[PDB]
């Protein structure tokens, strides 16, 4: 599976949902997870992430690694996203800014 990490947070571009095959990407206020047995590990949506918060599982950031299971926890609850929107409001002042998951919104 690839995991969504703290960049998204405040971002939520929703670039990478267009090019997912299996619709694996789930939607949060603030912040997208992907459903890690739904997802084929196709790695076309790491590509395409603006904030590049999405990693192979495997090269999930040491200091990232707590974003392994709580895309799945945050997979089985919130609803699934399909179609790409736009991204939240003031995307870009937060893209980038480190420790965002204290923002995190359920
Ligand atoms: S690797 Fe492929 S299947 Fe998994 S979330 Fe990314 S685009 Fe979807
Ligand atoms: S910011 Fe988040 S919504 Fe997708 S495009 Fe990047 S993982």
């Amino acid at each position: 599976a690839f995991v969504v990490t703290d960049n998204c947070i405040k971002c939520k571009y929703t670039d990478c949902v267009e090019v997912c095959p299996v619709d694996c990407f789930y939607e949060g206020p603030n912040f997208l997870v992907i459903h890690p047995d739904e997802c084929i590990d196709c790695a076309l949506c790491e590509p395409e992430c603006p904030a590049q918060a999405i990693f192979s599982e495997d090269e999930v950031p040491e200091d990232m690694q707590e974003f392994i299971q709580l895309n799945a926890e945050l997979a089985e609850v919130w609803p699934n996203i399909t179609e790409k929107k736009d991204p939240l409001p003031d995307a870009e002042d937060w893209d980038g800014v480190k420790g965002k998951l204290q923002h995190l919104e359920r």
